[PDB]
């Protein structure tokens, strides 16, 4: 993948959402946790000044929110989600933002970047990636 713009600011609207199911698996979400949560339609607000991100996520069930710098590793406890510490480290690849998620469980992290007007994020865990696309909703510029 490649980022078209470092810009992420702007509100997106989830259109497209794969083997969410098996990256929820990986991090030993409960069953009844991914069968609310699988297919429900998920929007993201990203809040960007230079390095600075704050984002959340939301849904008609549960929201989860993250704020970080990138570049600078930070305790990312997972409430919500699976309720672990990770020691996130977020920083660009090119234009795509690549997180890595330090902790129990192998391969975590995602990664998120635009391509013209959509908002891509792949999230990873052990064996498994889910690919998520998100439509423009509202972005400032
Ligand atoms: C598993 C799970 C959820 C996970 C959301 C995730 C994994 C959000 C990741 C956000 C990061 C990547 C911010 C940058 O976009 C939500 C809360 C939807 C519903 C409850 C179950």
């Amino acid at each position: 993948m490649r980022g078209s713009t470092r810009d992420q600011n702007g509100t997106w609207e989830m259109e497209s959402n794969e083997n969410f199911e098996g990256y929820m698996k990986a991090l030993d979400i409960d069953f009844a946790t991914r069968k609310i949560a699988v297919r429900l339609t998920q929007t993201k607000v990203i809040d960007q000044d230079g390095d600075n991100f704050k984002t959340k996520t939301t849904s008609t069930f549960r929201n989860y929110d993250v704020d970080f710098t990138v570049g600078v590793e930070f305790d990312e406890y997972t409430k919500s989600l699976d309720n672990r510490h990770v020691k996130a480290l977020v920083t660009w690849e090119g234009d795509v933002l690549v997180c890595v998620q330090k902790g129990e469980k192998e391969n975590r992290g995602w990664k998120q970047w635009i391509e013209g007007d959509k908002l891509y994020l792949e999230l990873t865990c052990g064996d498994q990636v889910c690919r998520q696309v998100f439509k423009k909703k509202l972005v400032p510029r």
